[PDB]
């Protein structure tokens, strides 16, 4: 921590700001549009199937989500769905790209304090559409605290190794902070790095892992 | 002269390493053919371009953005009249861009293989567009072994080239950028203090730049090899 960690990487969505609630409300509104074709659970299962079938070419993010929404609508309706439902679906997807940014507790004070130490390089480590993530950061007001954003095509060990290489450090010099144990924490621990898990409201404990309730609790862990 | 300064050689990908525009053009032609009832190809293309530009600050560049704009333009220009079957065809067109065959341009494989074999540089791709799509393209191209890093950019202005330099941890003076687009690939790097090799893309047979101290213009990518030897 003292003279091991050089880089503190932060997940963005549900770590720096709320994201999943906005997405889930969009998914709810989508499933309301496809009522004739199934229960909300059923429509969500079909959409997830499409997302998974599209994963290798579309990847992650709001643009991918929008395209899978349109496809699933076309599919489940046997290509008979009204064009106006398609217009609504595209509008829903675009709402995701203009979502207002609501910072989570302690985020602003933590990043300011870390910036003012001048001790760590601070980066955002996120999947998704590059422009979207860039825009979210800008409108969060947090851009002055961050050296830059690393947008990733996935969050497996392979992509974290690419991140480490780009940053010119070894795994033991990286601290990753995020809400997802599976995507933000596990892969980084597996490589040799450190994690702070901040759940957003199945895991295991680990010597290079701490779980905290809110992001500002990070500051005592560094001291 | 330049050959001792350079630490990183960045390449544009589309229409530099492989042919891209022809396939995008053929998808757009098929699009206009689908929307023939609502306007001339010239008219359909103009409405599409206007949508792309109005969506640029939230959708940006690349095949996903294009798909979404093709859909939105079809809906708007048909005043909602268009059938779902046609929207499905449009989505499949956009997705066809993500499975495009990669056809390497002249001298590309030999230039990159030779440069990698010197051990002398970091070789990177510097490209706009969707990150996954550009990684998939590089993988399908067979060229991935020669590149240290793909840098996907949200635009190709001085601001984004400074980001790249900062990420690479080098000075403008230590970057050589190679690309087919003088406006996007070459001028911004020259303006920051970097070097450029302009390699015009000719495959379009379109009906028919300046000289600069740190610019070379070449016809074929492997021409690069003797600028650096
Ligand atoms: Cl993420
Ligand atoms: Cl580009
Ligand atoms: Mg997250
Ligand atoms: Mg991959
Ligand atoms: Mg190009
Ligand atoms: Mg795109």
């Amino acid at each position: 921590m003292k003279e091991l960690i050089k880089v503190i990487a932060f997940d963005a969505d549900d770590t720096l700001w709320s994201n999943e609630p906005f997405f889930q409300e969009v998914e709810k509104q989508y499933t309301d549009l496809l009522k004739p074709y199934g229960t909300s659970k059923e429509i969500s299962a079909a959409l997830f199937q499409t997302e998974m079938n599209n994963l290798q070419i579309l990847g992650y993010g709001a643009k991918a989500f929008t395209i899978s929404m349109v496809e699933t609508a076309l599919q489940i309706s046997n290509g008979k769905i009204a064009a106006d439902i398609i217009r609504q679906i595209v509008d829903l997807g675009k709402s995701l790209l203009k979502m207002p940014i609501e910072l989570l507790p302690g985020v602003k004070e933590t990043l300011k304090t870390l910036k003012e130490t001048g001790k760590y390089k601070l980066v955002v480590a996120t999947k998704g559409d590059l422009l979207d993530q860039e825009n979210k950061l800008e409108r969060s007001g947090l851009s002055p605290y961050f050296d830059h954003i690393e947008v990733m095509s996935d969050k497996t060990e392979k992509e974290y190794l690419r991140l480490l290489s780009i940053l010119q450090i070894a795994p033991s010099e990286l601290l990753m902070v995020g809400n997802s144990f599976k995507s933000d924490i596990q892969p980084v621990l597996s490589l040799g790095g450190y994690g702070v898990h901040i759940p957003f409201e199945e895991t295991f404990a680990h010597e290079r892992l701490k779980q905290v309730k809110r992001l500002d609790d990070l500051l005592s862990l560094l001291g």
